[PDB]
DNA sequence: AAGATATCTT
DNA sequence: CAAGATATCT
């Protein structure tokens, strides 16, 4: 499938490359700095071409948002199923030891997901699957003067453990929020094995859904319906009340 | 002086050379991507070189941090004293008149250690580097293609100047409350012809600013009606 | 004006 | 954790 494939190659891909470096038309290159958005930034643009590849070997068109603040990085789609979406994000952490619990950031869970046509590229509705390929590093100077081409093996890497999955959305997503005044979905607080085979904590992609839209903004709110999966369900079990 | 040879590096850095993409140690590289979360790192990380650079020629350290929400992106300082640091921020926009955004007006400026490397009082100058470029592949090249590779911009412009003269007094994002530059041309942040008489009136001015527009309307809105409020006595 | 896009600190 | 920081756009 379009999946095992497009994992074999992002996986293929992290294993035989090392972005070290920023580089211009000249051939000058600049060292990549440590803070996160650096390597999200970087590992983003290094799925992009191998998406591509993928999706057009078995016939898919690739479209990324045209407009800022719109979510997927990647529309994929066969001009014969418009209904068949498919959405992929980049969603990147770090870890300051090895093999160590992590967590993501899985998008707004107040536009989209509450509103058919809110930041998205085509309406949510026209979707059947939304994709998370997730990357981990470990966060690691000869950093700051430039290279040439010449001196590619000896530029120092701002990191090193790094692991890439490819897992559905739904499947990942957590209970608790991933961040609060921009309000994104949390994924599970887990080790990487546990994303890579879904052990998740919902039960099915409608359970995912019916949570995140209706799971209050602060915690004042969550006090009076419910604040964890635990909750949820017995507010469910109980009538939505 | 720091500042005149730091800006006058960074007009002929970004002159000379053309950011465009990120290469592996394999010789393989990756095309830009569009959006701007790629453009204002890709500027930042052009921008280390020269200022550690400069930096050095001066005989100040230089020191990112650590923590990453924490501003400024970078602080230098003689180890002699280290209680004159100086402030530098990047901060990037896309022109098709320009506004920036320049940090929070709720963190550090309102209690002095929120969010920052060193405590504020410790800085006796805060410096905005300023990138602005006009908004214009998904396949990879290696070394001999350089000059195929599409790049996501044209005509970068960069500038050096200190944040006050160029803040102005709209909320320049709503609810990441950052303060708002001046919506000018860019010649206008270069010759730094703000609106606040002083630094120490912006920054009484967005350490009072109110976070939603009905709050501030019992308070004050825009530079005017903040020394109106300032003539009622504060209240 | 307010709240989207990503993810980290406290 | 929950809340609010990092940048900057609609
Ligand atoms: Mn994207
Ligand atoms: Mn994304
Ligand atoms: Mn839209
Ligand atoms: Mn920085
Ligand atoms: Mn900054
Ligand atoms: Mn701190």
């Amino acid at each position: 499938s379009l999946r095992s494939d497009l994992i074999n190659a992002l996986y293929d891909e992290n294993q035989k490359y090392d972005v070290c470096g920023i580089i211009s038309a000249e051939g000058k290159i600049y060292p990549l700095g440590s803070d996160t958005k650096v390597l999200s930034t970087i590992f983003e643009l290094f799925s992009r071409p191998i998406i591509n590849k993928i999706a057009e070997k078995h016939g898919y068109i690739v479209e990324e948002p045209k407009q800022q603040n719109h979510y997927p990085d990647f529309t994929l789609y066969k001009p014969s199923e418009p209904n068949k979406k498919i959405a992929i994000d980049i969603a990147t952490t770090y870890t300051n030891k090895e093999n160590e619990k992590i967590k993501f950031t899985l998008g707004g869970y107040t536009s989209f997901i509450r509103n058919n046509t809110k930041n998205i590229v085509y309406p949510f509705d026209q979707y059947i699957a939304h994709w998370i390929i997730g990357y981990v590093y470990t966060r690691v100077k000869s950093s700051l003067k430039t290279y040439n081409i010449n001196e590619l093996n000896e530029i120092p890497k701002p990191y090193k453990g790094v692991k890439v999955f490819l897992q559905d959305k739904w499947v990942i997503a957590g209970d608790l929020a991933g961040s609060g005044n921009t309000t994104n979905i949390g994924s599970i607080h887990a080790h990487y094995k546990d994303f890579v085979e879904g052990k998740g904590i919902f039960d099915s992609e409608d359970e995912f859904l019916d949570y995140w839209r209706n799971y209050e903004r602060t915690s004042q709110l969550r006090n009076d319906k419910y604040n964890n999966i635990s909750e949820y369900r017995n507010w469910i079990y109980r009538g939505r009340k």
